[PDB]
């Protein structure tokens, strides 16, 4: 069983994860929203402090 056995998991060990990707949600629903009538300005929402709400 000796050869059959890895010895202290760190030789079947990992620590980089393919952990995909964060896509914004805001990106998804500009997608779904947007040609002439989805202008971007119309699609966008304002914010308390005074801004457009692109990035979360």
């Amino acid at each position: 069983s000796e050869a059959t056995l890895a010895p202290s998991f760190a030789s079947l060990q990992l620590k980089k994860l393919e952990l995909e990707f964060a896509v914004d949600p805001f990106f998804k629903k500009a997608s779904a929203d947007f040609g002439a009538k989805g202008l971007l300005l119309n699609h966008l929402m304002i914010d308390s402090q005074g801004r457009i709400v692109f990035d979360s």
